[PDB]
């Protein structure tokens, strides 16, 4: 919280190893996201209106995420945070832990608070086919 660890260093102390782990975050998220035909290309923005966010959690858990239950084009700074805090929802109901990140960090494009979401899944589901 005021509490640094080893992932903060990455974008201060160690700018050289923070590409090592976008690249190896794109290549993750990819690995799930082309079974439906998408594709991230920008760790920095792509992920911050929920949409990619919420299907990546469909992937991973196996679970069908119905489209009333979410917004797919959201219009709105509401609905994106309604998708993120949704994703963190779906994580929750899966039993994994509470992201340190909040939702409205997510849409308002911090880096940090993005790239910790995906590499804590990055974490728990790297070996899965």
């Amino acid at each position: 919280r005021f509490e640094r660890d080893a992932f903060d260093t990455l974008f201060d102390h160690a700018p050289d190893k923070l590409s090592v782990v976008k690249k190896s975050l794109i290549t993750f998220v990819n690995k799930h996201l082309n079974k439906l035909n998408l594709e991230v290309t920008e760790l920095e923005t792509q992920f911050a209106d929920g949409v990619y966010l919420v299907l990546l959690m469909g992937l991973l858990e196996d679970y069908f995420v119905p489209l009333h239950h979410f917004y797919l084009t959201p219009e709105s700074f509401d609905q994106k945070v309604h998708n993120v805090s949704f994703a963190f929802e779906l994580m929750l109901d899966g039993g994994l832990k509470k992201p340190k990140a909040r939702p409205e960090d997510v849409v308002n494009l911090d880096l940090k608070s993005t790239l910790r979401v995906l590499y804590n899944l990055f974490t728990k589901y790297k070996n899965v086919e």
